[PDB]
């Protein structure tokens, strides 16, 4: 019996459209913000205005989702150990609400930061496959929804990018907001990294299950 490609929370069609539209408005607003335009050298590295919706053109097909454990059908480290957990089996097909507190952009990815409840954290993996940038931050800090990737970037980069942003925030390197968008304060973390801290958290409905590809 092989396992899914990955486990995670799959947004309902309505929630996925709502978050997808929010992400597009953020990308449009950010690309027009004077502070972002001034930093455009810290963002691209070759040779007017950059339309971030075109820049992050590899957008997830289907519904948006929040991965818990990438399994690659059993080939990833920790995959079989994760899937045999009681909580994974008990939650399979169950509905959850995911809290989105912030949207972010780097030169590689765009996504949404997810803040897991204590019940949802029980579904978060704990294994060797954990990357180093998750060290020093609370478990589950990687939890995100990918909104878009640059052409040569793989989607998994989005979670590594979020962790790197949260390492800045941990030490206060976000500083004061450089500005404001209609739905929250805008933070520049340097090196092409931007975070919109939402005035009001977004909530999305999602079903925990396995995706097979």
């Amino acid at each position: 019996d092989f396992l899914p490609l990955y486990f995670g929370w799959f947004l309902t069609k309505k929630s996925s459209e709502t978050l997808r539209k929010a992400g597009q408005v953020f990308l449009e607003e950010l690309g027009n913000h004077k502070a972002f335009k001034k930093e455009l050298r810290h963002f691209i590295s070759g040779d007017e205005k950059l339309e971030l919706v075109s820049y992050f053109g590899k957008r997830p097909p289907g519904v948006l989702h929040c991965t818990t454990k990438f399994c690659d059908y059993g080939k990833a480290a920790g995959a079989e150990e994760y899937a045999q957990q009681e909580v994974v089996k008990r939650s399979y097909g169950k509905a959850f609400k995911l809290s989105i507190s912030a949207l972010f952009v780097t030169p590689k990815t765009a996504g949404a930061q997810v803040v897991l409840t204590d019940q949802e954290l029980q579904l978060w993996p704990s294994d060797l496959d954990k990357p180093s940038a998750s060290e020093g931050l609370p478990p589950g800090s990687r939890a995100h929804v990918t909104l878009g990737c640059a052409a040569d970037i793989q989607p998994v980069q989005t979670g590594l990018d979020l962790l790197d942003i949260l390492q800045q925030v941990k030490g206060g390197s976000q500083g004061e907001a450089v500005g404001e968008l209609p739905r929250g304060k805008l933070y520049s973390l340097g090196k092409g990294r931007w975070m919109l801290s939402l005035t009001k958290k977004m909530e999305v409905k999602a079903i925990f299950t396995g995706y097979y590809g």
